[PDB]
């Protein structure tokens, strides 16, 4: 059972590295996979979530 | 049966409807690399079990890091 079932398959590991002065106010990253706009979330999650009976949902880095 | 549908995390933290972490920057140190595969041990932190889940099932998902410039 694959966990990503779309995403950029050319890429044998998918990593994204960000530096926090590129950042901004707040990033709210995609841990499931299934967002348009990965690696950021879109809300997809939820009807993943809905589907499937998980409670998967993203990863926020923000200024304090 | 199809209409059944494989979950993604299977055991992270069950009792919890819905798992967000949010973190603050300043708290990061120079680097931090965040879990996507739901299978480390220290999750939300990417312990190397994302290359096991890949090399069992064919999949590619790996890390997020954040880190300073
Ligand atoms: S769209 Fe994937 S965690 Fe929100
Ligand atoms: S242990 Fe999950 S992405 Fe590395």
């Amino acid at each position: 059972a694959m966990i990503n079932l779309h995403i950029q398959k050319d890429n044998p590991k998918i990593v994204h590295a960000f530096d926090m002065e590129d950042l901004g106010d707040k990033a709210v990253y995609c841990r499931c996979w299934r967002s348009k706009k990965f690696p950021f979330c879109d809300g997809a999650h939820t009807k993943h979530n809905e589907e499937t009976g998980d409670n998967v949902g993203p990863l926020i880095i923000k200024k304090k």
